[PDB]
DNA sequence: GGCCCATTCAAG
DNA sequence: CTTGAATGGGCC
């Protein structure tokens, strides 16, 4: 799978301002991006890991 | 259930 | 080789 440049945008923007998202927030964010909840939740998790790594 | 973590695996 | 989406197990 691969995400659009359009998607990585709102995703990264949201992530920068909010590192933990609720169920509803993830689900709506997924809806307006025509993505599944799973891949968005997964993305966020992976991003949290990425954020951790930088040391 | 979600999160954490190590690990996997399909393209650049 | 790196990248990052995706997996499974362990924990609350």
């Amino acid at each position: 799978t691969v995400f659009s440049s359009t998607q990585l945008c709102v995703l990264n923007d949201r992530f920068q301002r909010q590192k933990y998202l609720s169920l509803q927030q993830m689900q709506e964010l997924s809806n307006i991006l025509n993505l599944s909840y799973k891949q968005v939740k997964t993305w966020f998790q992976n991003q949290r890991m990425k954020s951790k790594r930088w040391q």
